[PDB]
């Protein structure tokens, strides 16, 4: 029993945080997270709405809101991302899942 995650980012160009920024160039004006807070947790953005995916774990997320934590979205939707997990730990992504 076990199949294991990929370590491949799904995105290894995004791997920096630098090019992730880079990609906010565009990001809206009516949208209420800074890009700076996206870009450290490994979004970058897409299209010309407020789409973004993680780099590593191509989570998608998008209709952010003021006060919305990216790191925090991102634990609650995608807990596996190995790209969380090693910035954040083992015990951060366990306490948004168990909330
Ligand atoms: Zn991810």
């Amino acid at each position: 029993a076990g199949a294991t995650l990929s370590r491949g980012p799904a995105f290894p160009g995004m791997g920096s945080e630098e090019l992730r920024l880079a990609s906010f160039y565009d990001w809206p004006l009516t949208a209420e997270v800074p890009p700076e807070l996206l870009a450290a947790a490994g979004f970058f953005h897409t299209g010309h709405q407020d789409k973004v995916r993680c780099f590593f774990c191509y989570g998608g997320l998008q209709s952010w809101k003021r006060g919305d934590d990216p790191w925090t979205e991102h634990a609650k939707w995608f807990p596996s991302c190995q790209f969380l997990l090693r910035s954040k730990g083992r015990d951060f992504v366990h306490s948004v899942q168990e909330t």
